[PDB]
């Protein structure tokens, strides 16, 4: 009813995650948008959004998403509030771990947007990232791919933070 939450995904984990999300933000607070489903136009539609991409591609954007990045110029993020979250592997993705947030947040903090809840980059073992704005991502982080095990941990301490500074 509040937070728009588009995401993206190739193999489901970011979907997976964002049903998560939805969920601990509770009180039916998040509303999903699959973005192979969506139009550019649908995130004007919220003061508050979370971006959800993986990054499985060293050199370019996930399918859904890069069809709808070209047409971000379209819309004014201006007082906007938006996160990101993203999934990926740091080890086999060294140099380009989390680069998917990175540019997307680049070009909707251009157009206005104000990013909130970035990041720690402590806990991970990676080389480079555009997400990296030095000592923290630009958002939340998660490897299902070498660290499952603390995705619950870093999902449930990440949304109250965004529920801090959303303002909930």
């Amino acid at each position: 009813k509040k937070i728009g939450l588009f995401y993206g995904t190739q193999t489901g984990k970011t979907e997976s995650v964002a049903e998560i999300i939805r969920d601990e933000f509770g009180n039916d607070v998040v509303t999903l948008h699959d973005v192979s489903q969506a139009e550019v136009t649908d995130l004007n539609d919220y003061q508050y959004l979370i971006i959800g991409c993986p990054t499985w591609n060293i050199g370019e954007l996930q399918s859904d998403w890069e069809g709808l990045y070209s047409e971000l110029d379209d819309v004014d993020f201006n007082g906007k509030l938006v996160a990101y979250f993203g999934t990926g592997d740091q080890i086999g993705y060294a140099d380009n771990f989390q680069d998917a947030i990175g540019i997307l947040e680049e070009k909707i903090s251009q157009r206005g947007g104000k990013t909130v809840g970035y990041w720690s980059t402590d806990g991970y073992d990676f080389n480079d990232s555009k997400a990296l704005r030095n000592g923290k991502f630009v958002g939340l982080a998660l490897d299902e791919d070498n660290q499952s095990d603390l995705t619950d941990d870093r999902i449930k301490s990440w949304v109250a933070q965004l529920k801090s500074e959303f303002g909930l």
